[PDB]
């Protein structure tokens, strides 16, 4: 299982799934990605 929104993330391939690791600290996955 991998990280799930606001899951903590240390890099985009840390973070797993459709998020991005926060630009910001905490760095934590948000759902950045609404494309």
């Amino acid at each position: 299982a991998c990280r799930e929104w606001l899951g903590g993330c240390s890099k985009d391939a840390d973070c797993c799934a459709h998020l991005e690791c926060r630009k910001k600290w905490p760095y934590h996955c948000v759902a950045d990605w609404t494309v």
